[PDB]
Parts: structure tokens; C-alpha cells; sequence
């Protein structure tokens, strides 16, 4: 399949090189899977989920996302235009507030809830969760993110917004789940991101375009907009049953695009997600 004029993450994605606009997928677009987005919510009303998105989790007086950020990496895992997997199943775990903030005993709850989640819903394919999310260093929220992770569930993390190393910052600093770097349509290191060793892979992360609330969309910037590419990613090969849960992250960082980005420092790695889709 291939959607003409796609948002230049997803053709980076399903392409050898740079600079193209066509992103290129089996038409299983992650029918069979499920990807949890544990953030501020979604927009499950919006056209471009097709109602394959709803809540199922929140911790604040609302389930509604009153910020854009949960809607907007949702859009990249799932959305007919612009997610990776365009028919997986989404399902929204509240753990960040209105502001995009949110305590890390919240944060622990939400990871905690989708191991066991998981097993009231109906995914024969497999289980992914993305956590756009992160902070300082926290064994605690650590050993959660572990725990979603051999529980069945592939994890990716957002490596983190700080352009230092991500040792300091959790959950990215978690060895058994996927970090994810950002990148930009140069195939330049994002300005901001984090770099380190606990790095697994480079997800697109520079001016990311995607649904937004309101029944918008917008360009924004971040790890957090990495995460999401990798974890739509990791739930296209669980459909086509080229990788499984446990073992995907190391899957994508052995087919990704080995070597191609600058700016990467000594001791990190040089990996940029890819699907190597072939028509």
C-alpha cells in the first residue's frame, strides 16, 4: 500500500533514504494489535481514529484530553493519516493531567494497569504501550516499565526532551523496554534529544505532524513524537507476525537503517527505525 503526500515520519520510516514523501506498508496497517497510549488521554472522537480509539483509564476528574499531547502521539501510532499501524486498536490511559503533568505513583499505576488490561481485551496479535512521558531518575517507575514489558507488552519510551544523556531520566533509562531518540528530516540528531547507551533506536521527532483536539491537527517537536512511530512500528510487524512482544524492540534495532544519522555522539547508538516493507 502507500499513502501519497504522508508526513515526512512516515515516509522516513519505509524508506532507504531521506527527502521522500510516500509511506509504504503492508496493508495490515496492525490489524490484530492493540497499542496503548499512556499520556493525557485521546481524542477517540476524532474522524482520523475512525472510532478505533477509546479510553479506558484516567486518574483526574476527566477522561477527556484537555491538552492535544495524548492525541497527538496517538495520530502517529494509529491514525488512518497519519499512524504507522492504520488499523491497529488504540486505547487511552490517562496518567498525565491537562498541563501534561502527572506524579510518578500515577504514572506506576497507569503501567500497572495495562498488564493486566490487556488480558480483558481482544488482541491476538500482540500488545504494545507507548509512554511519551518521563523525568528524572526513578527506580521506582523503572522496574514499572519493566514490569509492562515481560508481562507480554512491547514498551517504548521516550528517550527525553534534555540533549544529555538519558541514564538520568526515567523511564528511558530502563534497559528491558525500547528508548526511543529523536530525529529530523535531515536525518540530523533532534536539537533536543536525549542520547546515551540506554538508546535502542531513532524514531522521526522534528516537526511531526498529527491529530490534535478539537478535530485539528498540528507540528510539534519531541521524543514524545518519536515514541509513537516505534510503537505503531513494533505493532505492524507483531500483525504480520515478523517479531513478538519480547523481542521487537531488538527487532526493529537489527532491520533499522544502521549508520545514517549525524550528530549522534560516541556511545550511542546509530539506528533509525524502519519497516523494510517490499511491494
Amino acid at each position: 500500500a502507500a499513502q501519497t503526500n504522508a508526513p515526512w515520519g512516515l515516509a522516513r520510516i519505509s524508506s532507504t533514504s531521506p527527502g521522500t514523501s510516500t509511506y509504504y506498508y503492508d496493508e495490515s496497517a496492525g490489524q490484530g494489535s492493540c497499542v496503548y497510549v499512556i499520556d493525557t488521554g485521546i481524542e477517540a472522537s476524532h474522524p482520523e481514529f475512525e472510532g478505533r480509539a477509546q479510553m479506558v483509564k484516567t486518574y483526574y476528574y476527566s477522561s477527556r484530553d484537555g491538552n492535544g499531547h495524548g492525541t497527538h502521539c496517538a495520530g502517529t501510532v494509529g491514525s488512518r493519516t497519519y499512524g504507522v499501524a492504520k488499523k491497529t486498536q488504540l486505547f487511552g490511559v490517562k496518567v498525565l493531567d491537562d498541563n501534561g503533568s502527572g506524579q510518578y505513583s500515577t504514572i506506576i499505576a497507569g503501567m500497572d494497569f495495562v498488564a493486566s488490561d490487556k488480558n480483558n481485551r481482544n488482541c491476538p496479535k500482540g500488545v504494545v504501550a507507548s509512554l511519551s512521558l518521563g523525568g528524572g531518575y526513578s527506580s521506582s517507575v523503572n522496574s514499572a516499565a519493566a514490569r509492562l514489558q515481560s508481562s507480554g507488552v512491547m514498551v517504548a519510551v521516550a528517550a527525553g526532551n534534555n540533549n544529555a544523556d538519558a541514564r538520568n531520566y526515567s523511564p528511558a533509562s530502563e534497559p528491558s523496554v525500547c528508548t526511543v531518540g529523536a530525529s529530523d528530516r535531515y536525518d540530523r540528531r533532534s536539537s533536543f534529544s536525549n542520547y546515551g547507551s540506554v538508546l535502542d533506536i531513532f524514531g522521526p521527532g522534528t516537526d511531526i505532524l498529527s491529530t490534535w483536539i478539537g478535530g485539528s491537527t498540528r507540528s510539534i517537536s519531541g521524543t514524545s513524537m518519536a515514541t509513537p512511530h516505534v510503537a505503531g512500528l513494533a505493532a505492524y510487524l507483531m500483525t504480520l507476525g515478523k517479531t513478538t512482544a519480547a523481542s521487537a524492540c531488538r527487532y526493529i534495532a537489527d532491520t533499522a537503517n544502521k549508520g545514517d544519522l549525524s550528530n549522534i555522539p560516541f556511545g550511542t547508538v546509530n539506528l533509525l527505525a524502519y519497516n523494510n516493507y517490499q511491494a
